[PDB]
Formats: structure tokens, C-alpha cells, sequence
């Protein structure tokens, strides 16, 4: 399939080179997979989600997204226009309040929630979680992301936006999950992107157009925008039978565009997510 005039990040993800604007992908499109978006929630009613998004959990007075961030992330995973996996099921877990903040204890509970709740969903092709959040190093937070991953969920997490080594952040520093750095449309490391030996992959993170609350759209930037590209890609590859939750991060890094990014510090991977689709 071919989506013309796609957001640059979608095009980039299906291209060997920057500067193109059509997204190419197998039509299966993540059908039969599920993605949990663990964030400020999802505006499920947005026409762009077409009935495929649902809120399954909140730790606050409402399950509605009063911020927009979780909705933007969900749109990059699987909205019809702005999404990598246009046919996946989307499940929202609101661990962040409408200011985008959450206590570590709440965030950990939300991860363990998904690790059980996936047994209540129909996802024959596999399950992914996108965690666009972070804070200082915490072994409890890391350990929670490690459990989610070990229960059979492909876990993708933002590296962080501090322009600093991600070893100092959680769950970014957890070795067993997929830690994702941000790149821009000219294949440069995003200027805010964390880096370090703990990064597994880069995805599009600067000027990313996607869904927002109130039924609209907007462009914003962050490793939190790169993460859902990688999460959407894992779901898409799992429905294609190419990989599994346990090995998707590895597979994505093995099949990535290699050595194409600029401003990667010595010792950080130079790998950019790529769907290897031959149209
Ligand atoms: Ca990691």
C-alpha cells in the first residue's frame, strides 16, 4: 500500500533515504495486533481512530485525555492518517494526569496492569506497549518495564529529552526493553534527544504531525514521538509474522538503516527504524 503526502516520519520509516513523502506498508497494517499507549490517555472518539481505540484504565478521576499528549502518541501508533499500524487495536492506560505528570508508583501499577490485562484482549498477532514517559533513574521503574517485557509484551520507551546519557533515566536505562532516541527529517539526531549505550534504535521525533484532543491535529517533538513509531512498527512486523514480542526490538535494530544519522555521539547506535517494505 502507499499513502501519499504522509507525515515525514511515516515516509522515513519506509524509506532507505530521507526527503520523500509517501509511506509504503503491507496492507495487513498491524491487523490482529494490540498496542497499549501508557500516557495521559487517548481521545477514543477521534475520527482518525475509527473505532479501534479504547481506554482500558485510568488512575485518575477521568479516563479522558485532558492533555493531548497520549492522544498524539496513539495517533502515531495507529491512526488512519498519522499512524504506522493503521489497523492495530489501541488500548489507553492513563498513568499521567492532564498536566502530563504521574507518580512513579502509579506508573509502575500501569505497567503491571498491561502485563495482566493483555490476557483479557484479543491480540492473536502479538502485543506492544508504547511508554512515552520518563524520570530519574529508579530501579523499581526499570524492573516494572522488565516485567512487562518478560510477560510477552514488546516494550518501547522514550530515551528522554535532556540531551544527556539515558543511563540516568527510567525506564530508558532498562536493558531488556526497546529504548528509542529521536531524529529529525534531515537525519540528524534531534537536539533534545538523549543518547548512550542504553539506546536501541532511533525513530522520527522532530515536528511530528498526529492526532490531538478536541478532534484536531498538531505537530510536536520529543523522544515521546519517536517511541510510537517504533511501537507501531513492532505491531506491524508482528502481524506480518516477521518477529515476536521477545525479539522485535532486536529484529528492528538488525533491519534498520545503519550509519545514516548525523550527530550521534561516539558509542550510541547509529540505527534508524525501517520497515524494509518492498512495495
Ligand atoms: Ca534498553
Amino acid at each position: 500500500a502507499a499513502q501519499t503526502n504522509a507525515p515525514w516520519g511515516l515516509a522515513r520509516i519506509s524509506s532507505t533515504s530521507p526527503g520523500t513523502s509517501t509511506y509504503y506498508y503491507d496492507e495487513s497494517a498491524g491487523q490482529g495486533s494490540c498496542v497499549y499507549v501508557i500516557d495521559t490517555g487517548i481521545e477514543a472518539s477521534h475520527p482518525e481512530f475509527e473505532g479501534r481505540a479504547q481506554m482500558v484504565k485510568t488512575y485518575y478521576y477521568s479516563s479522558r485525555d485532558g492533555n493531548g499528549h497520549g492522544t498524539h502518541c496513539a495517533g502515531t501508533v495507529g491512526s488512519r492518517t498519522y499512524g504506522v499500524a493503521k489497523k492495530t487495536q489501541l488500548f489507553g492506560v492513563k498513568v499521567l494526569d492532564d498536566n502530563g505528570s504521574g507518580q512513579y508508583s502509579t506508573i509502575i501499577a500501569g505497567m503491571d496492569f498491561v502485563a495482566s490485562d493483555k490476557n483479557n484482549r484479543n491480540c492473536p498477532k502479538g502485543v506492544v506497549a508504547s511508554l512515552s514517559l520518563g524520570g530519574g533513574y529508579s530501579s523499581s521503574v526499570n524492573s516494572a518495564a522488565a516485567r512487562l517485557q518478560s510477560s510477552g509484551v514488546m516494550v518501547a520507551v522514550a530515551a528522554g529529552n535532556n540531551n544527556a546519557d539515558a543511563r540516568n533515566y527510567s525506564p530508558a536505562s532498562e536493558p531488556s526493553v526497546c529504548t528509542v532516541g529521536a531524529s529529525d527529517r534531515y537525519d540528524r539526531r534531534s537536539s533534545f534527544s538523549n543518547y548512550g549505550s542504553v539506546l536501541d534504535i532511533f525513530g522520527p521525533g522532530t515536528s511530528i504531525l498526529s492526532t490531538w484532543i478536541g478532534g484536531s491535529t498538531r505537530s510536536i517533538s520529543g523522544t515521546s514521538m519517536a517511541t510510537p513509531h517504533v511501537a507501531g512498527l513492532a505491531a506491524y512486523l508482528m502481524t506480518l509474522g516477521k518477529t515476536t514480542a521477545a525479539s522485535a526490538c532486536r529484529y528492528i535494530a538488525d533491519t534498520a538503516n545503519k550509519g545514516d544519522l548525523s550527530n550521534i555521539p561516539f558509542g550510541t547506535v547509529n540505527l534508524l527504524a525501517y520497515n524494509n517494505y518492498q512495495a
